[PDB]
């Protein structure tokens, strides 16, 4: 279970996408 969506926006490059969280970030 890795697909949560916890906020978008708070990667380092994400530009609104929510495609999973590697260590954080929304891309």
């Amino acid at each position: 279970k890795k697909k949560s969506g916890v906020i978008p926006x708070v990667x380092h490059d994400c530009h609104m996408n929510x495609f999973q969280f590697v260590f954080t970030c929304c891309s």
